[PDB]
This record gives structure tokens, C-alpha cells and sequence, in this order.
């Protein structure tokens, strides 16, 4: 049994929008100290690790901890009805429905059918990342969107002064390059000197679309090793994607 | 023969854009007293009644009382070009054409043909409404829009305390609740204490889309009777829909 | 070897967007004095003339002169990535590719492949035009949109007093009138009393689209002749279009 209240349904819409891009269904582990989800796409290209601690929520109250599961696209449509300043209520009682409320000038209350919550354990390898950077979302979205014109793949490369995103096609190429001189780069740490991998443009663009240009995004990578893109949610939540490399 | 002038071609557009979701052609009855329309849609769920008194027009000048009939979608496209402050002119002179003027920074005049002006006399049957309400459009549009997710029809329900719009459909339901403290509900009148009737989501959508969020809408419904959605035009006009229950 | 640096990618985008509606490719003579392009469209009814003198650019280093050709949609799509905060760089080297620089918060550098510069020399004909006029794009946009609703053809007309944009056929007509009292008409020049030619509604639409309502357009027509449609670029360079009549 739970009742959780978040003060921005629209913020939450935007997390759900990123998830629906990769998964048809999500399992939410609802615990005393917060919400967690971990899932992988059927292509095994994309892994999400999501942690939403209770402190993020206006009211948070859970009795028995349990996993709920529901159709991402169904939930997303409800959330797309939220107006500015609507609050969000997620509520579960006795039956097997998630109750969803949108509270504004009117109060709108949906009930959505829950489904089989059988997530098998997902284990996260340790990963020898040699690069780590903090960049602005608008900068990445630039890079990524410039790659798409040229290719389905984007190269992430670093030296210790240099963060470069490049693509190459049959007859075109595109380098976007960031140093400590640019606003979009906040931080750049190399544990070495040569670092290069490729990831699927389509995948990254779907990850970065909800974020506002000004959101900080954390990046970690290496040679032919999964890419990390992590966003802090109100300085407490985490949202983490691992994206498998290419070639 | 007439010449009629309205202050806001854009305002006029909103009305036409509604009529147009339900009809291909409109028959406007032009009288000394004003303009009138009343018809039922081909599908036969919706009745519209439209009174625009002389009062609303900056110039109203009828030389004789005419029925005139035109393609809605051709008229509407005309009005969609109206700019921010444009005046609208309607004029028939001695021929089968409606002179349409959009008067502003640019002056634009259309001649569009009249079609065969034939629509029957119709009686609006007084019917036993148990619930009345004045709500803001925005509120009803959200309600319908949230109902549409779950189902094809939406229930209008009232207690003396509240108006609720519900929908049950497949393995899902939704409820939208309004109380008197909310800005969306200005007035609730009841004769009976309970009220329940179902309607077409798709129709309601179409009636409501031209409305501003802040427009007052009067609703009258009851135990299994057509719904009356009404709104007033600059206070003196009236646009009314009767939607059949399901 | 040339490095040209333009102030506003976004303005440059607007121009490109237009050309693209008409050519899939374009040749650009990069000269010591400016960039020029003359070219008739595959479908034969439109001629573009473009000339952008060195002074428009914030930098105009150009070691030696050459023509360069390229796909427009590819260029265009790049320029559409340009944000508010972006400055445009067009660089050429020994290699056979156009380098394209979006300089703003971050810097993006593209390499687009230069294609075959096979472009006929074209002589701009002498024209017995009778009326030139300066008008606001917005006004003409009205004109043209109003015309589309009635025909694939719009008549451009002039008296010493007014500009009329008229069209007909279906069973309807439409005129848009622009007098000197109207803000949309700045300037009216006459070698003769009147003018009248008819042009492709579609071709106009495509031209006017990247234009803002407040942009000044020079138009110049006569009796059954092409129309010159020409605007300025930072009041220095020009882009002009000739449109065969009907």
C-alpha cells in the first residue's frame, strides 16, 4: 500500500518520456526509502538505472515494499495531460491498479491495470572508464544532432584538454569540439591520453530529449566500452543510462 | 439585399470552426432582428441552435429578410485568413453570391456562391433537465480529453456538492471532479439530488475546441436525456448544442 | 582557398531555405568582390539572381577565385541546426569539400562534398515593365494565400492609385487591394498608367515563406511579363527572382 505525492507531474512526465522510448513496460521497485528501476532494452543496447529517494516527494508514504509494473505508454499518455503546476499523486491500495491523480484547478484520477512484476535481477559490471566529463545538455544535444545528419554512429573522444564528438559517413564528416574554454564543458578528467568509442546516435538523442539545455549531464567512457550518461534529479535523484558501444 | 459588419472576424471564425466540424453547409436565416440557424447533423446526434441578434453588429442593415446557404469549409477557410484586428463584412446584392470582406491593414473581398438554401423547420422539445451548471470551458475540455484516453463516451454526474466527468473503458477508468471552490465551477443547480447521463466524447471535443479556456459554458443534463451545452455571445448572442444521450 | 565569415547563420538559413524550394543544387561563384549565382530552375518558370558583395561578411579572405557547387538540402539541413547564438563560417581548401562552421557556445564543423560546377552562362533579359512597387512581404502573403483559395493563378494589377491582387475560377473570386494609405505599400513607381500579368500562386508562396511580414519586397511587373520579385540583404546584397507569367 502506498501514497506518494510529487509536486510536478510535468517534470515526472519527462522522465517517463525518456523511458518509454526504450521499454514497453517498466518495473518500479517501490521501497521505504524511495523508488528504483533497472531495466534493459530488448536489443541489449540500453540499460537504465533509476533512483528516486523519498526526500524528492512532497508526501511519501509506503507500507509494504513492493514492485509494481505497468505499461509505459499508457502511463505516459496520462502524464501528458498534466498542466503547468499540476501535482502528481501515485497511489496503490488493495486491488491491482495504480491510481494516478493530477491535481490542479480540477482533480483528475486515473486507474491503470498493473501487470506481472517478474523482473529478473540485473547485475552491473564494474567498468574501466578512462574519461569523465560534465557537459551541458544543450551541448550534447548539439553534438548528437549534428552527428545524425552525417551518420547513425557518433564518436566520443577525449584527450585531457579536449572533448570531441565526431561522425563520419560515405561523403561527409562532423567534428564538434569542447575545451575548458566553452560554457558547455564544466569539467574534464582523463585517466590517460587516448580514448575512443562509437555509440548509436538514435539511442543518445532519445536519452537527451527530455532534459533542458541547462541541465548538467555526467559522461564516462573508454575504448569499445559502454557509455554512461547520468543525470542528477533535483540534487538527490539519479538517472543513469549505459549504452553499448559499436563496430 | 443586406450589408452586415462585425467587429472581429477572428471571433466570427471560432463559431464557424465549430459549425464546420458538424456540417458541410449552413443555412443562415437573416432577419431584421438578427441571424438564426438551427439544424441537425447528418449523423443525427447533435442539434445546433444559433441566435445572433442585430445588437452584436457594428452595422446591421437588411433591405429584405433572406435565407442564404453556403459551403462551411469554404467560408471557414476564408475566415482563417483574418488578421488580429480585421473587421468582417457580409453583403448580398442582387445575385447568387455572398460578398465577404476582411477589412484591415489589407482589404480583402471574396465572392463565394450560394447553394440551394434548403433546411426544414425544427422544434426544440422542452425536456426535463434535473441538473444545471455554469463551468469554464477549460475544465470541460480537460475532462473530455482525459475521458478520451479510456473510452468513447463520458458520464456527466452531479451531487449537490460536485460535478464529476467519468469514463470506464477496457480495464481502466478516469474521474474528473469539480467542487464549488474551484475556479472551473461557477454555479451548480439541481432539482433532483443525483444526476447521471452518458455522451459522445468525439462530439464534445468538437464543440469545445474553439472556446477559450475562460469562457463560461452552461450545461443542463439529467437522467438519460440529451445534454445542452450553451454559450452566450458577447452576452447577447447564443450558441447551443443538444447532444443525444447514449 | 577562401574563408568567408557571415554574422548570422540564421539569416543565411532563410535565404538558403528559399533557393532550396527551387533548385536541388546551386553553383556559387566566389569572387574577390562577392558571391553570385544566376540560374533558371529545372521546371523553367523561375530565374534566380543573387549577389552578395564582400561587405556583407565580417571576414572575406579569398586567396583565389572559383565556382563551387553543392546540394542545397544538405546545406540547408545544416544551417537549420543554427541557433540564435551562432556565427557562420564557410571555408574552402585544396581538398574538394565545403567546410561549414557553426560557431556559438560550441563549435561545429561540417564537411560537405562539392559537386560538379556545370552551369550555363545566363543573360538577364530587358523588360518593358510599367510599375515597380515597394511593399511589405506580409501584405503579399495575404494576397497570395487569399488567391490560393480560389485558383492556381493570381493577377497582379496596378493603377497610379492602387495595387490589386485578384484571382478567379471555381465559381468564386477574390481581390486584395493595397492603397498608399495602407502600411503595406511604401512606394509606387509608374512608367505607365497600369499593369497586369498573371502568375503561379504556388511559385509566389515558395518565395515569400522565409520572408518576415515586415520585410520590404521590391516587385516590378507590366502587361503579360515576368515579375521581378526582389529583396535586399542588409541593404547591400540583393536576391531577385523572375517569374514567367501566364
Amino acid at each position: 500500500t502506498f501514497e506518494i505525492v510529487f509536486d510536478s507531474a510535468r517534470e515526472f512526465e519527462s522522465l517517463i518520456a525518456t523511458l518509454e522510448k526504450f521499454f514497453d513496460e517498466a518495473v518500479f521497485q517501490v521501497n521505504m526509502e524511495g523508488i528504483q528501476m533497472r531495466a534493459i532494452d530488448p536489443s541489449r543496447v540500453v540499460l537504465v538505472d533509476l533512483n528516486l529517494p523519498e526526500m524528492l516527494f512532497s508526501k511519501y508514504s509506503v507500507e509494504s515494499e513492493e514492485a509494481i509494473a505497468f505499461d509505459l505508454k499508457r502511463f505516459l499518455k496520462v502524464l501528458k495531460l498534466a498542466r503547468s503546476r499540476d501535482t502528481l499523486v501515485l497511489r496503490k491500495g488493495g486491488e491491482n491498479f495504480l491510481e494516478v491523480g493530477l491535481l490542479g484547478d480540477e482533480n483528475t484520477w486515473f486507474k491503470l491495470p498493473l501487470i506481472d512484476a517478474n523482473t529478473p535481477e540485473i547485475e552491473i559490471p564494474s567498468l574501466p572508464w578512462t574519461v569523465k566529463a560534465v557537459v551541458l545538455a544543450g551541448a550534447l544535444k548539439r553534438a548528437v544532432k549534428a552527428a545524425k545528419l552525417v551518420s547513425d554512429s557518433i564518436y566520443f573522444m577525449a584527450t585531457p584538454e579536449k572533448l570531441t564528438f565526431k561522425a563520419e559517413g560515405n561523403d561527409s564528416e562532423v567534428r564538434t569540439v569542447l575545451t575548458m574554454e566553452d560554457p558547455g564543458l564544466l569539467d574534464l578528467e582523463h585517466k590517460m591520453t587516448k580514448a575512443k568509442s562509437a555509440y548509436g546516435v538514435a539511442y543518445l538523442e532519445d536519452i537527451l530529449r527530455s532534459l533542458a539545455d541547462a541541465d548538467e549531464v555526467i559522461i564516462r567512457f573508454g575504448f569499445d566500452i559502454p557509455l554512461l550518461l547520468k543525470y542528477m534529479v533535483r540534487d538527490a535523484g539519479e538517472v543513469s543510462f549505459l549504452i553499448a558501444p559499436r563496430v
